[PDB]
């Protein structure tokens, strides 16, 4: 009973994003078995190669939904209790035993986000970490140089630190790398042939969109940010995928294929973000103008803005990508793909 997707409106969104500084922008809709696919602009601005909806890209913080699915399958298996203390599983990690796994997964832990220090200056910060390899503990120690910012559970405050903890939990409780767990629990069963976790490798396998970091100086030249370790994010940000594979993943999630019903319900217990948005457990809700809510996640790793959202039953999914970042006009414009794709023509 959804409106038809509006391709003319999608086309206008991409064209606007280009006019605001995205080298390329694209979107794929899987509408209950009917595909919509549009792209405009360039995957590589120096060579001129066109962007296309099959280009792989860095999904950034969409990674948190993959990490959350692994953790919730561990809850299904009896290996993890969401209301247990992080420090019960990782003794001595955090300065407060009251911080629970559920709080970290919903950004209610109070843990300071180290990435504000790292990327205070956008391009210098990128140059500082792009070729660094961090352990999970290194990143937690960077957070803990600062006090928590709120009491456990008390407020929503997004922090990459939370999903660094998530990766440490995954590796401790399984004895495997997050790469292995993602592959065995998600990428292989869903046949996500364009989806990878290669950290700390800097190469994007196969044909990909290059990423272009916008400098903090208005009008400044773009920086190619395609090749980096993403070691500053890991289980908070380092998955590589495609529009088809993120559509498959969020459709599978919402249609109940990736965990028990009970754990999907836990994943959708919404913490208020604003009057039109919530945060579950590694999962975002956005409320659209026509009265529809959609479910998924955004990403903003250097040079790539991703939106990947599905309807409640998974039957319609949409993934949009612009290959720039640090450009709020572009970021806001690309959100409009969800309106056109789900709410259709005005
Ligand atoms: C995941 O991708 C992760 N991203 C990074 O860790 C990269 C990075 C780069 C520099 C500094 C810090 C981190 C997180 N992603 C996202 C995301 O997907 O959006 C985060 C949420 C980011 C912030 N969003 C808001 O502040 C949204 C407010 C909300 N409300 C309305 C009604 O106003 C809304 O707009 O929906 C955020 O920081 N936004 C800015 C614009 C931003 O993303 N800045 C970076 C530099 C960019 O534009 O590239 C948290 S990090």
């Amino acid at each position: 009973d959804l409106p038809a997707p509006d391709d003319t409106g999608l086309q206008a969104v991409l064209h606007t994003a280009l006019s605001q500084g995205a080298p390329g922008a694209m979107v794929r809709v899987d509408d209950n078995g009917t595909i919509h696919q549009l792209s405009e602009g360039v995957a590589d601005r120096a060579t001129g190669r066109a962007i296309t909806t099959t280009d792989r890209f860095r999904v950034g913080s969409v990674t948190k939904s993959f990490s959350a699915v692994v953790l919730l399958q561990l809850v299904d298996e009896g290996k993890l209790d969401l209301d247990a203390s992080v420090n019960t599983y990782l003794p001595g990690l955090l300065p407060d035993d009251r911080i629970t796994v559920r709080q970290v997964m919903s950004h209610r832990s109070g843990l300071y986000d180290y990435t504000n220090d790292m990327f205070a200056q956008t391009v210098p910060g990128f140059e500082s970490v792009r070729n660094k390899v961090f352990s999970y503990q290194d990143l937690i120690t960077l957070s803990l140089k600062h006090g928590v910012t709120n009491a456990p559970g008390a407020a929503y405050s997004y922090s990459n630190t939370n999903f660094v903890v998530a990766g440490m939990l995954i590796e401790k409780l399984t004895g495997h790398s997050v790469a292995t767990e993602y592959q065995n629990r998600i990428f292989t069963p869903l046949n996500l042939t364009d989806t990878f976790y290669v950290h700390p490798d800097t190469v994007i396998p196969g044909t990909h969109a290059n990423g272009y970091l916008t400098p903090d100086e208005a009008g400044g030249a773009l920086v190619d940010s395609t090749e980096q370790t993403v070691s500053w994010a890991q289980s908070a940000g380092a998955v590589i995928s495609s529009t088809q594979d993120l559509d498959t993943f969020f459709s599978a999630l919402m249609s109940g294929q990736l965990m028990s019903a009970a754990q999907l319900a836990q994943m959708q217990q919404w913490t208020t973000v604003n009057s039109t948005q919530g945060y579950g457990l590694g999962l975002r809700r956005r409320d659209l103008s026509c009265g529809i809510s959609v479910y998924g996640h955004t990403g903003t790793v250097q040079g790539y803005y991703t939106y990947a959202f599905a309807s409640k039953d998974g039957k319609r999914s949409v993934t949009a990508l612009a290959n720039t970042s640090n450009n709020v006009n572009v970021l806001n414009t690309m959100a409009r793909t969800l309106e056109s794709a789900f709410c259709g023509k005005p």
